[PDB]
């Protein structure tokens, strides 16, 4: 195959040993990419071919959970291909392989210096750190934030990967890419994203993608849609109601101290429980969940029976940690990887629902609170 890396790779000379350490950050790139591509493959549940994702958690006909199996999608099959194209040539792929240690586009972290000291590869690159800049910031985000990020490996290293990997993916088995790859507190700056505690307590990061450390623009002259990486959201916290063009996935990878710590929805955006009006080119999503109703949209999330969900186009979703133990737990919290199908392509914008009384609200943004969502259309 013929890649064609992105137009922000820079060719770089490392010394002897410099190349040591993105080798192993490398190698540990691919060992997470093989495990994504064989928990898209392997059956579960009740599917032959690939396995079994969650697509609704409340379908609004039958009252119950609504089920795909993952690779019928399109969209799914490509990313299994490119991966598996990566992975059949991986010297060809390294080429759009960067640490990012001098990225410009915008700034990336380490949570913490015992999170930095999990690798020579981290200290090298070395990010600035996720408690430094909490520390500046202060209030109840920067409290937010320190409680995560000074807790990182506890809240990352309680997970479960024997049902569904065969390798183990997390922080403890692929320590070099946690330590390494660059940490965004992608809602810290964010006015519109919900609580100030919810904001310090989010983390993503990207290994594979447009803005990943593997940056490959094209395959055989297709545009790789995945992004492949992971998040982190603090336990005690409501990421509210949110949708983007893109599709994507999630896979579960925090055991839960009660069935009910970590629960999701999602929902397509046409479903009968919520609201519909044309806008301009797209629709205005009126969501109700209040007095109770939001609770049969909300399931639970674990890494062994609802592992593993799908998000169509503009499907509305939420990470809820409010629940049950969420009030008795301490150093816990929702754990995934994280991919996205066709980060080139349409509107990459996460897009926030915002509360129906207006901005005064946005704080306690949780699934109760009526919330608006503006759609676009996308492009087919
Ligand atoms: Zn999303």
């Amino acid at each position: 195959a013929q890649f064609q890396c992105q137009d922000d790779v820079k060719p770089t000379s490392y010394t002897t040993e410099e190349q040591k350490l993105v080798d192993q950050f490398w190698n540990e790139s691919l060992i997470y990419l093989d495990q994504y591509l064989k928990a898209l493959e392997t059956p579960t549940g009740q599917c032959k071919d690939s396995a079994q994702a969650t697509i609704q958690t409340y379908n609004s006909e039958t009252g119950k959970m609504q089920t795909q199996c993952i690779m019928k999608y399109r969209d799914v099959e490509l990313v299994a291909k490119h991966l598996k194209a990566v992975l059949a040539e991986p010297d060809k792929a390294k080429a759009c392989f960067d640490p990012q240690k001098n990225y410009k586009a915008f700034p990336l972290y380490t949570p913490s210096a015992h999170v930095q000291n999990l690798s020579a590869t981290s200290k090298w690159i070395n990010r600035p750190l996720l408690t430094d800049y909490y520390k500046k910031i202060g209030g109840e985000i920067g409290a937010a934030g320190l409680e995560l990020n000074e807790n990182f490996l506890e809240i990352t290293s309680r997970t479960d990967t024997t049902l569904h990997w065969t390798k183990d993916v997390s922080i403890k088995g692929l320590p070099t890419l946690w330590s390494s790859v660059g940490w965004i507190p992608f809602y810290a700056e964010n006015p519109n994203a919900g609580s100030d505690r919810f904001r310090g307590g989010y983390l993503y990061a990207e290994v594979m993608g447009p803005w990943g450390n593997l940056r490959i623009k094209e395959i055989d002259g297709e545009k790789v849609g995945a992004e492949i990486g992971m998040t982190a959201q603090l336990f005690n916290t409501s990421y509210p109601y949110h949708y983007h063009h893109p599709q994507e996935i999630y896979m579960t990878l925090t055991k839960p101290q009660c069935i009910d710590q970590n629960k999701h929805m999602v929902m397509h955006w046409d479903n009968n429980q919520f609201k519909q009006k044309r806008s301009d080119n797209g629709w205005t999503v009126n969501i109700d969940g209040s007095k109770g109703k939001w609770k049969k949209w909300f399931s639970n999330q674990d890494p062994e029976q609802n592992w593993l969900t799908y998000f169509e186009r503009n499907a509305i979703h939420a990470f809820h940690t409010l629940e049950g133990c969420n009030q008795t737990i301490k150093n816990s919290g929702l754990v995934t990887v994280w991919a996205r199908t066709t980060a080139q392509d349409n509107n990459q914008t996460t897009q926030l629902c915002r509360p129906m009384t207006g901005a005064k609200d946005i704080k306690t943004m949780k699934p109760e609170d009526k919330a608006i969502c503006d759609l676009d259309d996308w492009k087919p």
